[PDB]
């Protein structure tokens, strides 16, 4: 009947962004919908409430090097009233532990969140020289009005 | 309530195979959704959450290097067109002691009437069978 | 404005300043309890029957290796009204060091992650727990490394 009326988007990174993680959602299969905004790489709430909040990157090398890798995956809230940078999600991996064939380490954030209108969501890394795009679906941010 | 739901688990006793099913302890098909062919049947237009957990499973690591995947993806009504909406990979052997190997994913999407979705992986002798909380895939219209 | 969710859900903190130790909060910035959901004595309390996704973080993390000897648990137990004892729900174990570090080497700071997450069938009283067998190799300095939840289907 009625189409929902929840907040609600889905974004997907750039393959091409150079040395960066990049969102679109002008692109198949991504979306924003019912007031959320995609402004300066982040999703901005509408309104107040419950929203699930996810995210997922996906991290590719060929073998290891010398120097220490880690990874990090963060999903981080900058709330309008308090004009700060909290991170929500957070994870470090370390795929790389006796230094030398191909990895692959996928890191998934995920959680039920209250919200303020107007708040601010990033998702990012600190390595985008190891993302991976073979497929698409991949590498995603999204937020749902419950 | 009327929403177009379902909770699909893994059959522990379908060998070499990826077998969805309905009928089972906390599984459910409602308001429209129906399974046909291993793939969840969207019966209405509109925002879903789509969601799936695979577990993998290993004695040790063999000379060929093993490569995990997950992938969810639709079917736009009428074509026979696959696209991936959700994917992730895993490499649980480094150097070639059981191993554990859980694949997640979850997303809102924009569906139309009679859209299929698959939620698939490449080696389901690898599939960790036990009939656990965790081999599952499911949607929820919003 | 819009009809607020009826679903029962919490996500919990662990408490940065109880080092030594895994505390759960909701009194902390970023953590809720909606809809009935307690945390009593550590565990999260189920106020109405029904399917729940049910998943918790930890992030484990040391300098070096002591040896190849350390394991790491993070296991998810559910304590039933009418079956008052501990059933693991989900759990997993992770050993971070491999071959252990030689003496005057760089001393590498590793990092395991641990998820679990899945869908079970709940009744109203269920008491919950998130616990690991390393609170001494729990990192929570920064937030969102560490955290556990429910969300009514
Ligand atoms: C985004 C999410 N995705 C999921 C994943 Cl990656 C895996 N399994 C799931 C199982 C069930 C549901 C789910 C979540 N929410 C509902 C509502 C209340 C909208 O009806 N119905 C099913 C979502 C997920 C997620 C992940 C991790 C931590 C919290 C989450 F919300």
């Amino acid at each position: 009947r009625t189409p929902s009326d929840k907040p609600v988007a889905h974004v997907v990174a750039n393959p091409q962004a150079e040395g960066q993680l990049q969102w679109l959602n002008r692109r198949a299969n991504a979306l924003l919908a019912n007031g959320v905004e995609l402004r300066d790489n982040q999703l901005v709430v509408p309104s107040e409430g419950l929203y699930l909040i996810y995210s997922q990157v996906l991290f590719k090398g060929q073998g290891c090097p010398s120097t220490h890798v880690l990874l990090t995956h963060t999903i981080s809230r900058i709330a309008v009233s308090y004009q700060t940078k909290v991170n929500l999600l957070s994870a470090i991996k370390s795929p790389c532990q006796r230094e030398t064939k191909p990895w692959y380490e996928p890191i998934y954030l995920g959680g039920v969140f209250q919200l303020e209108k107007g708040d601010r969501l990033s998702a990012e890394i600190n390595r985008p020289d190891y993302l991976d795009f073979a497929e698409s679906g991949q590498v995603y941010f999204g937020i749902i009005a419950l």
